[PDB]
Formats: structure tokens, sequence, C-alpha cells
């Protein structure tokens, strides 16, 4: 059920995904200086709801009969152009996160383990509504404009996450 | 009035109180392995007793005029040669987080910030309960041995954290 | 056992804040002939907020064994080309509020006198969240324009403060 | 304390908040031949409270012993180049009617008649606050523009009127 | 989609419906000053009851895609020779509102507006019940006469409802 | 409407009603300084009953069409020759205030102005009650002497208030 | 970690502070004896409010990994002239009991200690307030006397105190 | 994630799904001239049942980053010879939408999409139990006949449905 390239690499999804959860938080200093709380309602909802998915493959690591691991958390990016960038950087961080469960995906049929296969369909289906609801949101600065009628109205509108 | 010195080393106690994270998370699953399932709800917890004491300086940076920034949290040990060890472990982590921020307090007292004193007193007011929850459960671990059938009350009485 | 120093200081930051209470309801007669409802409740509920500031320093005064003394309130501005200007006079008037209390905490951290520093630590704690409410209203008016369009969607998210 | 004159100047009173009715209940079709209906919405409220302003007035009249009258209402415009200017038009016969009254508050007081100056002083007290929902409005309508971007949270705004 | 030619029978039959409802406020006028307190409940109610089937029919005339207008609401008469007769003068002006929709439903076959036989149906199937309160009132009201045998309770039977 | 010559009688009464209310606070201090809590309880009190006929006229005059100015208003006294001093003093600037009014009173009457009229009604009947609830502090505390078995149950008997 | 050079003194203020309500239960035998009851239900009260200063502190000691030390309970005073004295005799022992957490602030950049200055603020912000409570009731019973028209009121007015 | 191979054969199954809705709905006409009020439920039932299964659809391909396509739906049959023979040709009209997505399925694994088949589970499942809801009707007019004291106890069976 556990191999030491699979047990490896399941280490290695979780340290991307607390970075995304770090590198979600660097746009809320980028609207904790600049002025918006939208995209701090949206990244302090994020930091917590990735790193909420990286406990959920710890205590499913960590019951298969074997030994976890914690990783290297590299650097994230800290600034971004504009608002329509925290959607399309969310949405860059997003496709390199639905290949790599796809490359693990044929990863777990080639190292034989298709009790990852179910078990990542749940990491396969919220990774395609994450890009969702960040390229609604690029093709929403596009649908504004560089506007601020909806700047009022779009940090206003991302602060009932939860 | 303000330097940007002092907020990279509240950056490296956040970094320190970031890394307790991955540190804690990792001695939560070599438990599991072992038989620990005490371990685990006292580590996801100290998992997120130390992400409250970074954020707490990163909505303080978003209300000082200023930033906040970003590094590498490194890989941290995973093992120990028992549960006593990590034990023994936690009474060295304690003061040498403390002094880490308490540097900065007496780079408060030479450098006029009495903002940064006040604000690390609850730092230093849990940095003393955070320290009690290390003793009493070590004067614990000398008072059973090498056996492990009263570690099994243990396991009980600290899967209650939350 | 008791200082007259300490609270001459203090009945000239009460009396400020009696004035900052008093220039802030008149920036109420300010908003109302160009078109702003906003921008006089967040001065109405700071000319609320501010003398309930000054008046927990009349109730300390009238408590550590000393009498208070009533001062002059100062002739303000009243008119204005723009709200930033009402918000930067306000980030100038932030630090000017915020020194002469850190100038009452240095005549109580040589003198000995914990009963105005403590009643100081009250002071510092959230002279860091009303520059933000002022770092924030700025941030906002720099970011927006004299678009008014922007200006009617802060109106009625300034209008619901209390 | 009882005249015919006095009662039939009034009873010309209630044909002039017929017409200001008639005037009100004709700007909400302005509002469906522009395209608002938060206009049609905030004139249909008062169009019936002034209305009901007229309906009252008839019971002060049939009770000071005597009979009340009905007279003619003349027609009023249909169309408009703006909502302010009809709020403009409408923040001077609206005063006008206030004097309308300060007519008959001087012919109260001078043939001893405190039954008749006290009546007018429930709309002489209302006719003071009626005239801000314009002059707010209108110096705000006159603050947006023809840019048509804050006319839209305007008119809903406007709707929530009862 | 919108002819202007039923959209001015309208305006007639919303000003003939304003009227009949502006009739009726002198009927109250009549009576109060004659000594009945129970038309001034049944007549301001009348005032109300009427006003609602051209309000059924002026709000939706301008929501059809057209215009209204406003015209003049004309003085109406004072006097009677008795309470009975106003009853059935009441039934004059009442078939000229049962004649006001009829002639639509041969006006929509040349008009184009097969919408105006069903939405004077609601007229049609009110305003002939609206005489029967009326009718059932003057063949009581004159089977007794300018007596007060039987007018005292009747007067007073119609006060209770609205 | 409103004339900055009848405009500026408005906002001069309200710099001796906000003197009055801030003298009240100061005299607040001749009962909290020999140490007495209900002199000191119907000072706090009574200090916000001319401030909440003051602002109510703060929000009549950015609405009647005029400007309010904030100009200086004097501070006052700190000690007095007896308690019945700033009793007295109370009992003394209560009806001269209701006189102070009742010379504005008249240039309401002679602008032709039925506006402002109704408005010092409520500041005419205001100021019968502060000259009835300071008489009747002093018309008893004369009753008394230097005592202190009725002081200090006017004291305990004045903590009641709200 | 721990010093035995500041659990030395804190056993001697848990001593004084034991003392401090110790000294209490035998101003409630002056009073009984004497013919006070009140003072048996505010002593009783007060000798139970003191030891929750040095319960807050004697449970905190022991907590932060050290050892406290059972001293001495000495036998108190037994008389008094009069009541007045007793309330002043209060003064003397309670700047002896915030004078033994004032030493620590010093005491805390030379024995390394900067959890001692916020630890002793509960009790420099507290003995100061229930010096209070006994200077305005000791400068109440000293502008009376020894008599009995002012005491009366005061001894049952502090037994509705827990 | 898609295809125009793929996206082309969604809005083709789109169309047979609303095709089977408007043919069991000729079976309630059926039921309804013939005397079936359990095959009227059975097709009012199926007829928003299979049809809230191609919203399900559209919601699920307009979030896959793409447009959405209305396709061309065929005429189906009206009539059938018999009651077997409409969960008969349900279940002809069934195998026909099983292999349907089955075919789609390794077209799926053919053109990656490997989010399609995780989408396509909750379409596999159910036309599973609708080919036994149709077969537990087939083999039930055979396990009756061509009797009808069940036909009047199946069409009141069919009747809970919703």
């Amino acid at each position: 059920s556990i191999s030491e390239k699979m047990v490896e690499a399941l280490n290695r999804q979780i340290n991307a995904e607390i970075y995304s959860a770090y590198l979600y938080l660097s746009m809320a200093s980028y609207f904790d200086s600049i002025g918006l709380k939208g995209f701090s309602n949206w990244m302090r909802v994020q930091w917590q709801e990735e790193l909420m998915h990286a406990m959920k493959m710890f205590d499913f690591v960590s019951r298969r009969g074997g030994r976890v691991k914690l990783y290297a958390v590299e650097e994230p990016p800290s600034e971004w152009d504009s608002p329509l960038a925290a959607f399309e950087h969310v949405y860059e961080h997003e496709v390199n996160v639905t290949k790599r469960i796809h490359e693990l995906v044929e990863m777990a049929m080639q190292e034989k383990d298709f009790a990852t296969y179910n078990f990542l369909q749940w990491y396969v289906a919220e990774q395609v509504e994450e890009e969702a609801s960040a390229l609604d949101i690029v093709e929403k600065l596009r649908l504004i404009g560089e506007d601020k009628r909806a700047l009022l109205f779009l940090d206003k509108e991302l602060s009932l996450r939860q």
C-alpha cells in the first residue's frame, strides 16, 4: 500500500500546499498596504483552507502503516502587479497543483496504489473549483477593468467566506 | 520611530513559530507509528498554537504602516530516540524561543518601541503556560520509565486538547 | 505617593481628545454641503469614541488621588478640497496625539507612576488600530480619486459606524 | 376662533397637496420612461404621505365648527432633463409650501386663534425634514454627474422606502 | 406593443377613478356638517378603496412599456337635500365608471389589445358589486326617508368596514 | 429657510450649553475631590442632557439650509467656596439660559421663521426642568448645613441617575 | 528558567498578602466587640479577596517550575481608638503591599525576569484601587468622627459587597 | 480538461436525456386517454427528474473553462402497445444511456479527462437503478398478466413519487 517513491511524493505535495497558504498570505499584505479587504479575507480564508488540506494528508498517510515526513517549504512570491494577477497567480499555482496529482495518479497505477486513487478524488474534485473561483476573479477584473466602482463591491463581496 | 530590523526579528520569531508548526507536526507522526494518539492531538494543536503567534504580528504589520516578509521554512527533525526525548527537547525549545523575542524586548527598552513590549507580553504570558505544558509532562515520563502501560493513560489524557 | 505632574499632561490629552472629538464634529458640517453622510458618521462615532478616552482618564485621575482640569478646545479647519485632506491631517495628528501620551509614558517610566502607565497601556494598543482606520481611509481615497462613484459605496459602509 | 377663510385657505393646502401628490406620482413615470424603478418608489411613498397630510387637515377644519371645501388641482409636468433639476425645483416648491404656512401662522396670531397656530406646527416641523432628502440628494446627484455609475445604487437604496 | 389610443382613455379611467374617490371625500364633509360620522369612515375608506382600482391600473400601464399622464382633479359638489340622495348620486357616477371599461372589450379587436378585456374584468366584476352596497343602501335609505327611525343604526353599521 | 444672521444665534447657545455641559463635568470635580459620589453622578448625566438637545441642532442645522461652525468654547473653574456654589451656579446658569434663549426666541418670530419656533419650544421646555433640577438641589442643600448625615445620603441617593 | 531570588521575595509577598487578609479577620472581631456587624461582612469578604491576589500568585510560581515556601502567619493587632483609624491603618500596610511588587520591575532586568512586570501589573493596578475604597472611606469616617450621625449608614452599606 | 471532441459529446448526452423526458411525457397522454394515473405520475416525475440531470451537466461543463452547446432533440415515440412496453421501452432507452456513458468513459481516458471520470460515477450509478425500477415494472406485468386487480393497485402505488 505504501512505496517509498509514493511515500516521499505525498510529503512533497504538502509543502507546496502549505506554501500556497504562505503565498496567499502575501497578498493580504499586498491588500493591507494598498487597501483591499477582499483579498485579505480571500487570503486569511485560503491560508486556513489549504493548510487544512495538508493535515488531511498527514492523517491519511499516518494510517497506511508507515511514517510521515516533513519536507521543504520553498520561498514564495510576495508581490503582484495587480488584482487580476492574484487571480491568475492563484490560477498558476493551481494548474501547478492538478498535474501534480494527475502525475501521481499514474504514479499510483504504476506503483500499485488503488487506495490512493480513490483518496485523490477528493483532491481532484476540489482542485477543479479552486481554479474557477480564481478564473471568475480573473475574468472579472477583465469584466470590470481598471475601475473602482466594483472595488468597493468586490472587497465587500469577499468578506462572507469561511 | 520605525526600524526595518525588528520586523524581521519579529518575522524570525514568527519564522520560529512558523517552524514549530512543522516541527510539532513532525512529532505527531512519528508517534502514530509508535502508538500515540495523544501526541497527535497535542501537536496538531501545537501545530495550531504556533500559527497564532505569527499572525498577531502580521495583523500588527498591516497596521504600523508596513509590510511583512516571507522566508524559508526549513525542514525540521522528524524522529527521536523516544517519546521522552522529545519531551526533553521541549524544555530546550522553550527559553530559546522566548529569548529571541526578549531580545526584542531589550531592543525595545533601548529603541523606544512600547508597542512591541506589551505585544510580546501576550507572548510572554503564554510562554509561561507554553513552557508549563512541558514540565508537568516531563516530570511524568520520568515517573514512568521505559514501560508503556501507564503511557496509555496519557494518550487518552492528551486527546482532549483543542 | 501621588504626583501632580502626570495629571497635567493627561489634562492636555483629555482636552486634546475633547477637541479631537470637537474637531471631528466640525467635519460633519463639512460633509453635508458636498454630499457625504458617511464621513460624518466615522466622525460622529469618533466624536463619541474619543470623548470616552478622555473620560476614562478623568475617572482614573479621580481615583488615583487627584484633580482634573478643564482646558481650551481650539478651533480646527472647516472646509477642504476633498476627503483625503481630512484624512491626511489625521495621520499627522495621529502620531501628534500619540506623542502627547508617549511623553506621559516617559514621565511615568522614570518617575515610578505605574497608574498612568498602565492607564497608558490602554492607549498604546488602540493607537495602532486608530492609525489603521486612517491609513485604510487614506489608502482608499488615494486609490480611488475624485471619482465620486466610489465615495458613495463607502458612505453606506461608513454610515454603519457606531 | 373660527373663520371660513382660514378654513378655506387651509382647504386649499389640501389641493396643493393634491397637486404635490399628483406631481410627485407623475415623477415616477419620469422614472419609468427614463429607466428608474427606485425613483418610482421614492416618490410613490411621498405622494401618498403628502396626501395623508391632506386628509388629516380636513378633520381639523371639521372640528372648528365648519365645513371643508374642494378646489381645483392644476396640471403638472411630465418629463425632465434630469432628477437633480427636478429635485432642485422640488427644493424650491417645498419650502414654498412652508411659506404658504408661514402665511397662515401670522393669520392666526392676529385673530386670536391658537387652534390654527398649533395646527400648522406638525407640518411646519415636518416641512423641515422633507427638504434635506432633496438637498442632500441633489447635492449628490450634482456630485455624481452624467456617468450613470452611482445612480444605479441610488435607485435600489431608495426603493426600500415606505 | 403599446398604442397611445388605449393609454388616453386609460388616464381618463384613472382620472375618473381618482375622481370617484375625490367625490367621496366631499361626502364626508357633507356628512360631518350634517351630523353623520359613519360616512366619514365609510367614505375615507371608500376614498382609498377606489384609488386601489386605478392604482392597479396606473401601475399597470406604466409597466407595459408606455407613459401615463397627470390630469386635473376637479373640484367636487358639496351639498345634498338628504343622505339618501347622495347614496343614489353615487349611482350615477358609477355606471359611468362601469362604462369606462366596457368600451375596451370592443376596443381590443381594433386596437389589437387582447389584454384589456381581462384587465378590465376586475373592474367590471367589482363595479357591479360596488353598486350593490349602494343600491341596497339606497333602496334602504329611500324606503325610510329623511326620518330618524332607521337611519341611526345604518350610519354606524358601515363604520366597521375597511 | 435658514439665514446666517439667525444661524449664528443657534451656534452660540450650543457653546454655552457645551460649556454648561463641560462645566458640569467640572462641577463633578468639586464633589470628587472631597469624596462625594452622587453629586459626581448628577453631573456626568446632566452633561449629556444639554448635549442631547444640542446635537439634535447640529443635525437640524445641516438640513435646514446652513452651515455649522465650531469655535473656541472656553473652559471653567475647578474649586468652589462651598458645596452650594457648584449647585448654585447650576441654579443660576439655568434660568439665565432660558433667558439667554429667550432673547433668541423672538429672533424667530421676527424674521418670520416658524421653523425655529417649534424647535426652540424643545429648547424652551427643556430649560424649564434644568432650572427645577438645580433649584431643587439648592433649596434642599440650604436646609442641612455642613453636616454629613444628609450630605452622605444625597451622595448615595444620587447614584441612581442615568 | 527559575531563580531562587525572585521566589523568596514572592513568598514574602504571598505571606504579606496572607497577612493583609490575616489582619482583616481581626478587624471583624474589633468591630463585633465594638458594635459593628458590617465590618464583619466587609472584612471576611476582604479576607477572601486578598487571598485571591496571592493565590493567583501562589498558584503561579508553583507552576513556573519552582518551589514555594510556607512561612509563619503572625498574630495580629486587636484594638483601635475608633473605627476610622482602623480604616486609615489599612492604608499603612497597603502601600507596603503596593511596594512589594514595584521592586520587581527593576528586579526583572537583573534577574532576567520579564514576566514579573506584567504579573505584578494586576496587583499594581488593583492595590491602588483597593486603596480608593479605603481612602474615600477614611476621608469619610474622618470627616465625621467618632460620632453617630453618618456612621450607621456606612457600616451597612458595605455589607452588600462580595 | 476540455476537448472539442468531449465538448461536443456532452452536449449530445443532454438532448437524449431531454428527449427521454419528452418521451416519458408521451406515456402520460397514453395514460390519460387510456386511463392510467400511475404512468402519468411516473412520467410527470420522470419528465422532471431527467431534465434536472441535463442541468447538472450544463452547470458542470460551464465550469471547465469553456462554452456550452445546445444540440438537437430528436422526435421521440408517442405510443406503445402495452404497460409492459413502457417499462421495456424505458428499459431500452436506458441501455441506450449506459453505453453512451461507458463509451465516453474510455473516450475520456483516451482524450485525457480523469476529471469527467469521477464526474460520471454519479451518472453511472443512477443509470443502474433506473433500469431496475423499470425491469421491476416489466417483470411485474409479467408477474401480473393482463389482469386488472393490480391495475387499481399499481396506479395507486406509483403516485407517491417525487
